[PDB]
């Protein structure tokens, strides 16, 4: 998979929605809704939503 795809994966797999991920993290859900849909590549939030999701940066960049 993409990006995308792993980030509303981990998050349903978690049984989070958008913004409550988004909250946990810190950011809004809006960029949630964008990395899905593939739009944010890296955001600046990228390690702090990694660490808050449990995976590294390359999990989120490439998917290990």
């Amino acid at each position: 998979m993409l990006m995308g795809e792993r980030i509303r994966a981990r998050r349903i797999q978690l049984g989070l929605n958008q913004a409550e991920l988004a909250q946990k993290v810190g950011v809004d859900q809006q960029a949630i809704e964008q990395l899905e849909n593939g739009k944010a590549k890296r955001p600046r939030f990228l390690p702090e939503l990694a660490r808050a999701l449990g995976v590294a940066v390359d999990w989120l960049l490439n998917g290990a």
